[PDB]
């Protein structure tokens, strides 16, 4: 079996870079608090036992408010008056640093205006190993560099508007199959350990880490470790990827929460590098906590040194301050359990004080602008064999599809969005958000045509392939609106436990276009969903005059695409993954059946770095889209590629900040009334035994802390640490690439030039992405784009030096519109 | 049984009145033309031989084009790129007359640039006997003075337009049940004729033939007898409804079409006064008919007196004349049976050249505003607690049930709009249009919301009651969405076999009310259907704050409905029936078993004129919503009520006269160098034989017993006493009281009123009101209008069986004027005029 190396001590936190004054200020608060104090900064108070997703119960004393925290990567989860904003994947489709940001920006000052104190969100875990991976679409692209750019770009939007990201799932949580064993067990699995994630230190490096290094450079103040193990290690008290890849070679300042669940023990998870467990008991409301009490007694009995929790409190107070959430704080001022106004203080058990729980706050401001927007320049034009743009005067338009259409139950009918009915906006599980509202392609679109005078329809039962033939047969026009949809392991729709079962189109798609086809010689597709689907049935039918995937646009859904349709925006979307011929061309399977008895099923990743695109490069295999891949209503060129070459070792010994005293200092206040289920700091007595009520309290103990896990002395630093995202040395820019980049056609419009290197050797992908931009050209109109490639950007990841390092294999340059169409090439001149 | 006594002959045409002109260009081209040119004229050339649901064969000698008949009441059926307009009972709701001839304009443009000549409607038989009867809703009210009003207005509008209007149907079809052999048979019951009708003469005069009365006297081209009997006799052979109601007594002057299938015999039918045979055939593509060749040769035979022929076609050629249709004149450009550009000419054969059939003609021209504006004025508030207008800054909106949302078969998804899926915006059969497009109140109501920045939703299953209940308790108000359907007796839908089986609400339609209503203090009811509902178990919940009834509006209903809700139009409609609290309450059963084995089942109107409201109030019963009833976004007040007392023919008719010439049986075989279309019917015979030519198994069968006494007779005949004009005597139009009365807005907002005046014509046995003038006066706020009319002869009389005319009884009569038929706060005694 797979094992993980241990790496030890946890790194403490050091005023690094952009870090030195929220970290002095987190010292200074830090000292001024007491054992307990510092142990709710840590700990969640219980499942649903106060206003959000998670929430600490904050230091009263020092007037620092229970810190809240809130799902999704796309908008406000479980609360109202918000926006719901498309997902990452969609982001991902932009190629668009400055749309990643805004939307961003957009989210925080939402979550900021609902007392929110930190994002679950954006995501980069999973990657996108595996083309039906239940969550892909919560992250952004299967390529390392773009998702590490529009990742980072995402998290510096939420934090400027003042609000804590959170990088989340670290790392490997690459499928929803075995994530969780009671989640297994209710679907008919027997495993005792989750799935573990086996994956070489080259690959980890070069693939799965690459965006947390971008996320943890651009200054992400959270991290949220995964639910999966690695090598055998769970992800929350995994030293290997927590104290050694993250803490020490990335060199994070800020805190590590665990995932629902993910928290597995007190001692082991603490000296592990695991600061903030969430949502704070053992199983949800089972009154026990791996911390809170036992993380007092853990420190008072000489087992977790004092300046590891000194640290947590130091790393979860910086990332706060960081932000400039003590100018913004408030109380949240909505309850994700309930939409009643007054409530139970404490809903779980329904205790406390009634009150006001819900105040309807409506933070949406004018944000469904840029929702619009980023939905209509992340829609992807696939094929476009000249039909778009519509002119509006299409005299008779056909409507086909369910996808078109309103979901029956209302936009929100379905839990958690767990159903796949109408028009998809958004996949399933806690990546969600509640709509405000929900604009369907039905209506934008019928809209749009009667502002013509024109006639329209939309037929949304896809098996009522009567009447679509029928009226097909009548139309100047053919939409046709298939989906395809995932989301998380907790809910299973069709029997898609979270996971896609296949890559083939939902609700009888392929049926349905192929009886639009047969009938309108001007039949037009337009695909929602949270990856790649199977077109190879009737992509190339000599009716199907052109195709579109737009991803799941959000509330905005239907006036994005008209915008599209209608020509009021040039599609400048570009795929960003691949569209291949069946599944098997992916190959990158997920674990579906145990494959280690009843132990934890064993999914190494043995493909190495080669998923998505590198796999189908590698095997030589065409997609019928590839990576990169769009049209746009105008076309460019590109020329004149020109090539330019360019011109700590120790840390200091662990502090402790303020004091700790007797037992006898944090027993139970003994003014206060405990509410059921709810998880504090405070003993029940001086006995610590009791206090604690662990089975194994006090049982060989030393034995089960590993070697170093207590050492607080002054440590090397990592060769390829000491910066942030890395040492400082990784991004040095090393060669200049500039290209011209002229818009030859008749409409204004967006290029996505790409840039791929071949870093060579026997076991490299022949191209991987580096550098994009996205690029406002009018026609005719031309730009030269210069862009630079780091150290980092030209090396590989060596185990052996356990350091980055240039290989002496000589190196290329690859300049244009896709991963597949490169006309621009050069050798690169040596560098090092 | 009842028993239909004899009325012969059938009347001829005399110019009479404002028919002058066109009797006189139809006789001068009937007299030019041979025999059978006159046949084709009579007689439909078979079920879907040509482009329209009717199409006769023309006389192409003398340049006159085949007829081309054409549904519906509210659009043209089986076509494209044409309008839907909302139901011909929305129209009633509208209690507006200029609405209705606007209505009857844009649709007799639209006709008329599809190269149709005649529109199949407006509809006022059924009248609406009723509440579930299959068709009320093509029709207008059970109102006889309302229904007239606005049928007249209708016609009007479709024939200034250059179409002929077809009243229908003729009469006393006031349910679909057994109203066809062929049609019962397919449900499981075995009759041997049609239901019959049996109704006393008083109450026919009264009630039935009323609106037809007020449709002869606007000019009305042509009329559709009617499917049902009549006491034991067809409609559409019936010489008492035929000849003596409608030609002698109203002086009907166009032509009587059949219903399709309704022709029922060639000598016995053209006697008792039909004029054409629709859709030519005895049944769908038989390849015979009771006209054509047999019309032909029941005249060379001396069975059918050549100006009985001559007459039915001057009354067609004077049809067409009066409406100038020769003016506008072009074929069909589009054809009823398939939408394909090319295809064989003759469609149920599929032979004759190969060519196009469709030309795609776009007839819509601007006709969505006159629909969203007759919807919106269509919409009765029937309840309002200060509940609305809505202002847009609702900051959370439930828009809840099917009928908010879309069909998701598409809007025109179901063939003849036989399914009640999504918004219910056009009931079912042939008073149908195919939607150009069809706005949704979901479309509508979430652009409104979404234009103020507002948070909506739409959940239309209504048994997801679940989401319903978590929705209605966040909203700040619930629009919940349910509907009653219903349509032509051909098509069933759950089990509703044309009639409505009840007036509840469909799809579950109470229980999503108080699912919502249960939740949100702010809820909302809009229905949609053919006629009333009951209302009974959540009208008065504390929680349902408003209630409208928008009845069928056509393609722009949800556009209608928001500019009602956020106040745009103040609804001005005023309900056109009765809103009662059981099906019981209505009386007036439909007959729904053989009552008389397998003969004819018998229907008999023993209430008399007793229907819809004239029955409530008859029985002292309390409707929830009283006919008349509608609320407004202002109030409006009524006093001075005044009384002003006013100062205010031939005896026989001509000969029956004969126009050009019949000639030798063989100037009437099939011209020799001619093909002959399979299952198209021709005026021509086969040899000189007639009997073999006829191939009637009856021919020369008894034949003088079956041709009655008087049918043959050409000479001069009595004017009835109520006759002599059009629409009965021109006496009964003599105006011999003025009534006003001052209305006044004593509201915030502008809106329209619609001042309503009753009478009380005394009597044991007659209602204690009866409406007999209306209008609908738009008044800013604090405006005063002195609205004026008056009542005529016919207004103050009752149907004397033993003079045969209508007389103004001795029993003393008084004016009520308000604004409903229960709300009357003003009254006067009339004095005795005669
Ligand atoms: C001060 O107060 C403190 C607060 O109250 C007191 O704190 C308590 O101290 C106790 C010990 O005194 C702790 O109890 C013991 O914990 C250990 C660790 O359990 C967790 O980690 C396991 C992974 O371990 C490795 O990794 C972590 C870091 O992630 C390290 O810290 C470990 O050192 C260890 O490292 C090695 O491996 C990694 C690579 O993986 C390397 O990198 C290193 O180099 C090392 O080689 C993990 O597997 C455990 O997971 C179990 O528990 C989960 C939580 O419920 C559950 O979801 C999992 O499914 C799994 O369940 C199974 O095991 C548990 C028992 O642990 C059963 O109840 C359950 O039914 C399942 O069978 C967990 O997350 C733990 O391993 C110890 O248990 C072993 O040893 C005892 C005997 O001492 C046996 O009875 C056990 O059966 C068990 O035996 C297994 O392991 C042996 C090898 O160690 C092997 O010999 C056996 O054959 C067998 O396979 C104890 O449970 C306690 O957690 C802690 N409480 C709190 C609240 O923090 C403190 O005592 C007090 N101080 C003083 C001075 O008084
Ligand atoms: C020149 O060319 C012409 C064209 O080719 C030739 O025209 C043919 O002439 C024949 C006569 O020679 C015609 O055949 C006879 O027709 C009659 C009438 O049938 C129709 O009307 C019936 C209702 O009739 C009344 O009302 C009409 C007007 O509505 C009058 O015109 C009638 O005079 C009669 O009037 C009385 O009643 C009304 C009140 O209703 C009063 O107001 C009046 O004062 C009078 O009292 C109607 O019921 C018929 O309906 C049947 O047929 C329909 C299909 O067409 C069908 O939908 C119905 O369900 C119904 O079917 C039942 O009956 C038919 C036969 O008619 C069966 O086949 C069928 O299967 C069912 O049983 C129709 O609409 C008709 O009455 C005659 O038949 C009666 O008499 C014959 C014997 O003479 C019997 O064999 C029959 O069984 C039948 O018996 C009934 O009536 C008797 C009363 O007299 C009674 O004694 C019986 O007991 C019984 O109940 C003949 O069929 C033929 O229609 C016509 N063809 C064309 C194309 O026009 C012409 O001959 C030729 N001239 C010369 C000189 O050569
Ligand atoms: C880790 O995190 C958790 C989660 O955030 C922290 O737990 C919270 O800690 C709070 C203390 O900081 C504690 O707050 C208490 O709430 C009680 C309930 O408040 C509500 O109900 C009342 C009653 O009708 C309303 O007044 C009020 O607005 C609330 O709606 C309060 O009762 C407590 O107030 C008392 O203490 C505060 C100072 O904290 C005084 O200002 C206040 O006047 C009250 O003082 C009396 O009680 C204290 C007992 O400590 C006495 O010292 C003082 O002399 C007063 O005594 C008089 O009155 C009492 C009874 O009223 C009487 O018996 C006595 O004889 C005197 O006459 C206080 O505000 C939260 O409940 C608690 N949350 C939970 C879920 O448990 C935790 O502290 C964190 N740990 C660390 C180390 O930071
Ligand atoms: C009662 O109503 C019916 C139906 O309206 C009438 O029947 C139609 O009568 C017309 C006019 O008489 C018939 O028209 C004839 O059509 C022939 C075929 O037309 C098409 O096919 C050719 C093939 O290439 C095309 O060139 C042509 O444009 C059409 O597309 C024509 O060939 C005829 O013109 C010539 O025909 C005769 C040949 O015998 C010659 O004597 C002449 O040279 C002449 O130019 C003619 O136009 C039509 O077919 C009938 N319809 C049906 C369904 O049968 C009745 O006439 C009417 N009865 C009365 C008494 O009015």
């Amino acid at each position: 079996l797979a094992f993980s190396p241990p790496f030890y001590p946890s790194p403490w936190a050091n005023g690094q870079g952009e870090w030195a004054e929220a970290y002095q200020r987190a010292v200074a608060i830090v000292s001024q608090m007491t054992l307990d104090e510092k142990v709710n900064l840590t700990t969640g108070t219980g499942w649903e036992l106060e206003k959000c997703v998670g929430q600490t119960g904050g230091v009263p004393r020092l007037n620092i408010g229970g810190m809240c925290l809130q799902d999704s990567p796309l908008g406000i989860r479980d609360s109202d008056y918000n926006s719901a904003f498309p997902a990452g994947v969609n982001v991902a489709a932009t190629w668009d640093k400055n749309l990643a940001y805004l939307r961003g920006q957009a989210m925080g000052q939402e979550f900021s205006d609902k007392g929110i104190d930190v994002q679950l969100g954006p995501a980069a875990g999973p990657l996108g190993r595996s083309p039906d991976g239940g969550r892909n679409w919560e992250g952004f692209s299967p390529d390392p560099a773009l998702t590490g750019v529009l990742f980072a770009e995402t998290i510096k939007g939420i934090q400027d508007a003042g609000v804590v990201a959170t990088a989340k799932h670290y790392i490997l949580n690459e499928q929803e199959h075995f994530r969780q064993v009671a989640e297994a067990a209710g679907y008919g699995f027997n495993i005792s350990d989750t799935i573990s994630s086996n994956v070489d230190d080259k690959t980890i490096h070069e693939m799965y880490l690459w965006p947390f290094a971008d996320a943890v450079r651009a200054g992400v103040g959270a991290i949220m470790c995964s639910y999966n193990q690695i090598n055998n290690s769970y992800g929350c008290q995994n030293s290997y990827t927590l104290n050694k890849l993250l803490k020490a070679e990335l060199g994070f300042q800020g805190f590590v929460m665990s995932d629902w669940g993910a928290h597995h023990s007190g001692v082991g998870s603490a000296l592990a590098g695991l600061d903030m467990s969430m949502p704070g008991d053992i199983t949800f409301d089972s009154a026990t906590s791996f911390w809170g009490t036992n993380l007092t007694i853990a420190v008072l009995n000489g087992t977790v040194p004092q300046w590891r929790v000194d640290d947590m409190a130091v790393r979860i107070m910086a990332a706060y301050y960081k932000v400039g959430r003590d100018r913004l704080y408030q109380p949240p001022n909505f309850s994700s359990w309930t939409r009643d106004e007054y409530g139970f203080k404490y809903f779980y058990p329904q205790e406390g004080p009634y009150e006001k729980v819900n105040h309807f706050v409506n933070v949406q401001r004018n944000h469904s602008e840029v929702i619009r927007k980023l939905g209509a320049d992340s829609t992807v034009l696939l094929k476009n064999n000249n039909a778009l743009p519509l002119t509006g005067k299409e005299r008779k338009v056909a409507i086909l599809g369910e996808d078109a259409g309103s979901n029956s139950y209302g936009a929100n009918g379905c839990s958690d969005r767990g159903c796949d009915n109408g028009t998809l906006a958004m996949a399933w599980g806690s990546g969600t958000a509640e709509f405000p509202y929900l604009v369907t392609p039905e209506q934008a679109i019928q809209a749009e045509v009667l502002k013509h005078k024109g006639s329209v329809y939309a037929i949304t039962d896809n098996w009522a392939l009567s009447q679509v033939e029928t009226l097909a047969k009548q139309a100047s026009v053919s939409l046709v609106f298939v989906n395809s949809d995932a989301g998380e392991g907790y809910i299973s729709v069709d029997g898609n436990e979270g996971d896609r079962n296949n890559l083939t189109l939902w609700k009888n798609g392929d049926n349905l276009i192929k009886a639009a086809a047969n009938n309108c010689n001007n039949t037009i597709v337009v695909i929602h969903s949270v990856g790649p689907v199977l077109v190879d049935e009737w992509y190339d039918h000599p009716n199907v005059t052109a195709i579109l995937w737009a991803g799941l646009p959000g509330q905005e859904s239907g006036n994005s695409l008209a915008d599209v349709l209608y020509g009021r925006v040039n599609p400048g979307a570009k795929s960003p993954f691949t569209w291949g011929k069946t599944r098997e061309a992916y190959g990158d399977y997920l674990v579906r059946e145990l494959n280690n008895g009843n132990g934890a099923p064993q999914d190494d990743f043995s493909e190495g770095v080669f998923i998505d695109y590198r796999g189908f490069d590698k095997r030589n295999e065409t997609p019928i889209y590839e990576f990169g891949h769009g049209l746009s209503y105008t076309t460019f060129n590109y020329s004149g590629l020109h090539i330019q070459v360019l011109n700590a070792t120790e840390t200091g010994a662990a502090p402790t900040f303020g004091q700790v005293g007797n037992a006898s200092d944090y027993v139970y206040p003994e003014g206060l009334t405990r509410i059921s289920k709810f998880i504090y700091p405070w003993l029940n007595s001086t006995d610590l035994k009791a206090s604690s009520g662990d089975p194994y309290y006090g049982v060989d103990t030393a034995e089960h802390v590993p070697e170093g896990a207590t050492d607080g002395s002054p440590q090397p630093v990592l060769p390829a640490g000491g910066g942030s995202g890395g040492n400082p040395r990784l991004y040095d820019e090393l060669i200049r690439v500039s290209v011209t980049v002229k818009n030859t056609g008749r409409v204004a419009g967006d290029a996505v030039p790409q840039l791929y290197v071949s870093l060579g050797g026997p076991n490299e992908p022949k191209v991987v992405l580096r550098k994009f931009d996205r690029l406002t050209l009018k026609p005719s109109e031309e730009t030269v784009w210069t862009t630079t490639l780091t150290r980092r950007d030209l090396s590989n990841w060596d185990v052996a030096a356990q350091d980055w390092v240039i290989t002496s294999y000589p190196k290329k340059v690859h300049v244009g519109s896709s991963s597949r169409q490169l006309p621009l090439h050069a050798a690169l001149p040596k560098v090092q």
